[PDB]
């Protein structure tokens, strides 16, 4: 289905430009606004599935291990 191109080092850099505050981590109310940005209107009960998917640890927050994994399989 096509390639996506671009690679693992780019999102490395977005990570930081997610965590817009003193937190190292992309947790649930982060995503809000990130998704509600968009136009996909995404309510809580579809954020946090984003979130499930990801939360290899159950730390409440995406890390760059957990991320990247969603983002390489977006929705
Ligand atoms: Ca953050
Ligand atoms: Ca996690």
């Amino acid at each position: 289905e096509d390639a996506k191109g671009k690679s693992e080092e780019e999102l490395a850099n977005c990570f930081r430009i997610f965590d817009k505050n003193a937190d190292g981590f992309i947790d649930i109310e982060e995503l809000g606004e990130i998704l509600r940005a968009t136009g996909e209107h995404v309510i809580e009960e579809d954020i946090e599935d984003l979130m499930k998917d990801s939360d290899k640890n159950n730390d409440g927050r995406i890390d760059f291990d957990e991320f990247l994994k969603m983002m390489e399989g977006v929705q």
